[PDB]
């Protein structure tokens, strides 16, 4: 009767959904079922009475603006995405309150027996007084400037991505503290049972004494000038992006050590005693010469059984893009407008860094080659966008990382040119670019393989060393002449000799088939022979479907297996490969006609 009035007040598209909710409510009233879940039905209103014995009420994603008075025996309320801007009075016996993804800015009075308060992801600007027996407070992704006094019984406090500048005193049994992405200038004294402390991206300059049983400490992106003694059971130490000048003794059981972008000049000796599975990232620290020497000595020894150690040579401002660009261009107007395009800063920073590289120092031609490239960039908005985006690193590291990213930008440019049509009437240029891409791809795999063999590694130096040292012998036109830190790459003369041999052997064996799968070649074929290539693509699709069905009929059906999602994955995969191989068969003659006279040495 209240429910009938409600069901009939329905916008027409909600009429069936409202009938479904009335059916559920009737079910509660008629069988004593004390759980009501109103479903996802695009509800814009709920009826004014809900069944009165309901103890769990679940409100999924709907378009609700208001909730009715709540069933007096309610123990659990759970509300998903809606447009609630407030909540009704909460029933005295409520135990758990969840609300997610509502524009809600404030909560009503909280019942004294509440135990779980899961109110993350709303718009809350304040909290009510918290009941003393509250056990979990989850209030991340809101708009809170502060938290109220914390109940004595709390075990978990999550409040990351708010605007907190301090925390209240912490309850003695707190086990979990997760308050990252705030503006905390400090932490208060840390409770004894705390096993997890996540406070990344705050404004901490020191840490309180650490609890004996602390297992995780993640405080990267702070302003820490030191860490206190680490407790012996710590497993995770993530303190990157701070101002640390040294580290404490490292607990033997540490499973991750992330200390990149600090100011470390020395390493604890305990680092070498860490387990062989522990992850270690030391990049972007001014490690002394001897420190790095001693490291190479220890990790290179036979029988070394410590961690794999990632390092670099970076050690421990953004002009207007047009200023950065004017420094390179031969006689920049255009670069004013480019300054406002997406990632333009990243690229501005990149260009400033490029003037401090070994190529700049040693190759008098370098300014002019960068100028030609900047000029090509100015005429191609697509390329320019991709290039600017790529600058997002190289700025993360040393001179060689910048140089490496220059090589990657130049690779992008060659593929782009091929894809666009620059070489449709210069097919020897098209084939040359293909060979260069084939060789670079092979170097990437060779460098990845060499990286796996190294216990002390700078993976970018490794990959760069191969590009740089094989530029001449492999005709890598997109690669520059100079690099600074080859001595620390770990790449030997024998390594380079073997990579030359492997790539030349592979190209001889694989290239003619490899170029059939090369994407820019497809772009060129589709331009020169649009009807034949479209026909081949349409056939590739049909062949898959027809081959699927035949494999299903001939192999799955007699088993098995026609419902079986695993067997159907196996034949689907087989039908793609089959159809692919047929597709490349129809491409091959087309490539042979267009390119055969270009594919001799």
């Amino acid at each position: 009767a209240v429910w009938s009035a409600w069901r009939r007040a329905a916008p027409a598209e909600e009429s069936r959904g409202r009938a479904a909710v009335v059916q559920k409510m009737r079910a509660c009233l008629n069988n004593g079922n004390a759980v009501l879940n109103v479903g996802e039905s695009g509800l814009t209103t709920l009826p004014d009475c809900l069944p009165a014995h309901i103890t769990t009420l679940v409100i999924p994603d709907n378009n609700l603006t208001s909730l009715p008075a709540l069933p007096p025996e309610l123990r659990t309320l759970e509300v998903s995405g809606n447009q609630l801007t407030s909540l009704p009075v909460l029933p005295p016996g409520l135990l758990e309150l969840s609300i997610f993804s509502n524009p809600l800015t404030h909560l009503p009075a909280l019942p004294s027996g509440l135990c779980k308060l899961w109110i993350f992801g709303n718009q809350l600007t304040s909290l009510p007084v918290l009941p003393p027996g509250l056990q979990e407070l989850s209030v991340s992704d809101n708009q809170l400037a502060s938290l109220p006094a914390l109940p004595s019984e709390l075990c978990k406090l999550w409040a990351y991505n708010n605007q907190l500048t301090s925390l209240p005193m912490l309850p003695s049994g707190l086990q979990e503290l997760s308050v990252s992405d705030n503006q905390l200038a400090s932490l208060p004294t840390l409770p004894s049972e705390l096993y997890k402390l996540w406070a990344y991206n705050n404004r901490l300059t020191s840490l309180p004494a650490l609890p004996s049983g602390l297992k995780e400490l993640i405080v990267s992106g702070n302003r820490l000038t030191s860490l206190p003694v680490l407790p012996s059971e710590l497993k995770e130490l993530m303190v990157s992006g701070n101002r640390l000048t040294s580290l404490p003794m490292l607990p033997s059981g540490l499973l991750s050590l992330s200390v990149y972008r600090n100011q470390l000049t020395r390493l604890p000796e305990s680092l070498i005693h860490l387990s062989s599975e522990t992850t270690v990232n030391l990049e972007g620290n001014p490690l002394s010469e001897r420190t790095l020497q001693a490291l190479r000595e220890i990790t290179s020894a036979p029988g070394y059984s410590g961690p794999i150690i990632r390092f670099d040579m970076a050690g421990a401002e953004t002009r207007a893009l047009h200023l950065a660009a004017a420094d390179w261009l031969v006689p920049a107007d255009r670069w004013h407008m480019f300054g406002q395009e997406d990632n333009a800063d990243a690229f501005s920073l990149f260009l400033d860094r490029l003037s401090e590289t070994e190529n700049f120092i040693k190759d008098a031609g370098f300014k002019a080659q960068i100028s030609s490239w900047l000029a090509q960039l100015a005429e191609d908005e697509a390329l320019r966008a991709n290039t600017f985006a790529m600058a997002t690193e190289a700025t993360s590291s040393c001179e060689d990382r910048v140089t490496f990213f220059l090589h990657q930008m130049k690779n992008v440019q060659l593929v782009h040119n091929a894809e666009k049509g620059q070489y449709d009437n210069d097919l020897a240029a098209l084939v040359a670019t293909g060979r260069e891409m084939f060789r670079l791809g092979k170097l990437e795999q060779i460098a990845r393989e060499k990286v796996r063999t190294l216990a002390l590694v700078d993976e970018i130096e490794v990959w760069l060393a191969y590009q740089n040292k094989l530029k001449k012998s492999l005709g890598l036109t997109s690669v520059t002449s100079e690099m600074r830190f080859f001595d620390v790459s770990g790449v030997t003369v024998t390594d380079l000799q073997d990579a030359e041999l492997q790539v030349k052997a592979a190209e001889k064996s694989e290239f003619r088939e490899w170029i059939l799968q090369w994407g820019p070649l497809h772009r060129v074929l589709e331009r020169k022979a649009p009807e034949r290539v479209n026909a081949l693509r349409e056939k590739q699709i049909s062949d898959y479907e027809e081959t699927y069905r035949m494999l299903s009929d001939t192999e799955l059906r007699p088993s098995g297996l026609v419902g079986n999602t695993d067997a159907e994955r196996t034949i689907g995969a087989r039908a793609m490969e089959s159809a692919k191989k047929t597709f490349l068969d129809g491409l091959r003659p087309l490539v042979e006609e267009m390119l055969g006279s270009y594919l001799n040495v």
